């Protein structure tokens, strides 16, 4: 019989074989959160639209982006 095909054994890909699908799924995944908190940064300022802040996020990823310059 050939039960070792089954198990991942008989393939070297064992690294290779999650590999792609964890790293292509923390894209999306991220990509799907991402997404949705723009939605917070356009939601977060009253002045931008009708809905009052929520999340508790805020402008809390601006914050991120002093991280681009940071320093004068």
């Amino acid at each position: 019989e050939s039960p070792k095909e089954h198990d991942p054994f008989t393939y070297d890909y064992q690294s290779l074989q999650i590999g792609g699908l964890v790293i292509a799924g923390i894209l999306f995944i991220l990509g799907i959160l991402i997404v949705l908190s723009r939605r917070c940064r356009c939601k977060f300022n009253q002045q931008q639209r009708t809905g009052e802040p929520d999340e508790e996020e805020g402008t809390f990823r601006s914050s991120i982006r002093r991280l681009s310059t940071r320093r004068r």
